[PDB]
């Protein structure tokens, strides 16, 4: 019944999305709406497992089972799910921002998967209210986390975003942290150039590492901002190599694979001012 995609010319997008936007989102909100039920078939019932309830941070944000990343042994339960990307299947994992009794699982899920990339798009606490743990070392003295030891080497803080460097051997590799700090307690970001140039430096980095697992992405329930990075990741790629950008199909296609993956309208016309700030500074 529903469109799984909606490709648009890169020369028409101006257009289609001032079309988009007339009389006060009338279309946009119309193809939005069609989004609203992709993926909704599927359970998340190990999730809803009593044995796991203390491992997901909202009761009502769980991973679907049919997506879900597993850890080796015999709990192998982690609120987490992995995502297609332009390029791979599972070329990202959304996790939930880990809590004080799953970073161990956290740490755990990016050895076993060979992450060498995590990005973060919330910060531990906003106005008082815990959001996420502050699941990494303080300082550069080694820590354990379950069966693995880690050493963060480096932590380079910057107008916009963090970037840091850790050490990590478990049963020796060096991943990258990358910690966008400008997102604001409720809403999108306050300008398209902030998270267009995090992506772009996130996707730089990703290019440099052929070899890695899927790059993990979280916020504090793996939801709607992961869901914007990871589509704005997707879509500036295919600004770069393609004549035709799809933000519907990119959106449609995270939806299948984990609950919220952009959850609001004012996530989606982001997306769709970031492209056209994009063309728009082109054609400079
Ligand atoms: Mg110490
Ligand atoms: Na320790
Ligand atoms: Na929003």
């Amino acid at each position: 019944n529903r469109k799984t995609s909606c490709p648009i010319k890169i020369n028409q997008f101006e257009g289609h999305f001032m079309k988009l936007q007339a009389d006060s989102n009338y279309l946009l909100s119309k193809e939005y709406e069609e989004l609203k039920d992709v993926g909704r078939n599927q359970s998340c019932d190990i999730a809803l497992l009593p044995e796991n309830r203390g491992k997901n941070r909202y009761n009502n944000i769980l991973p679907y089972d049919a997506t879900r990343v597993k850890l080796s042994g015999g709990s192998d339960y982690i609120n987490a799910s992995y995502i297609p990307g332009n390029n791979f299947r599972r070329e990202y994992i959304v996790t939930q921002g880990p809590l004080p009794g799953t970073k161990d699982d956290f740490w755990k899920m990016v050895w076993e998967q060979n992450v060498h990339n995590i990005v973060m798009v919330t910060q531990c606490v906003e106005k008082g209210r815990v959001k996420c743990d502050h699941y990494w070392p303080a300082d550069q003295d080694s820590l354990y986390y379950g069966d693995l030891i880690l050493q963060m080497l480096s932590e380079s803080v910057l107008p916009e975003w963090t970037i840091r460097e850790f050490k990590i051997c478990g049963e020796h590799r060096l991943i990258r942290h990358f910690h966008y700090t400008v997102w604001p307690d409720h809403g999108v970001p306050e300008t398209t150039q902030s998270l267009i140039q995090f992506v772009r430096t996130v996707r730089d980095y990703i290019n440099r590492s052929p070899g890695a697992g899927p790059t993990v992405v979280h916020c504090s329930a793996g939801v709607g901002r992961t869901g914007t990075f990871i589509a704005l990741d997707r879509i500036l790629q295919q600004l770069d190599s393609k004549d035709s950008v799809d933000i519907y199909g990119a959106v449609h296609d995270l939806r299948l694979h984990r609950v919220h993956m952009v959850q609001t309208e004012c996530q989606y016309v982001y997306l769709h001012q970031c492209v056209r700030d994009v063309l728009r500074a082109r054609k400079l």
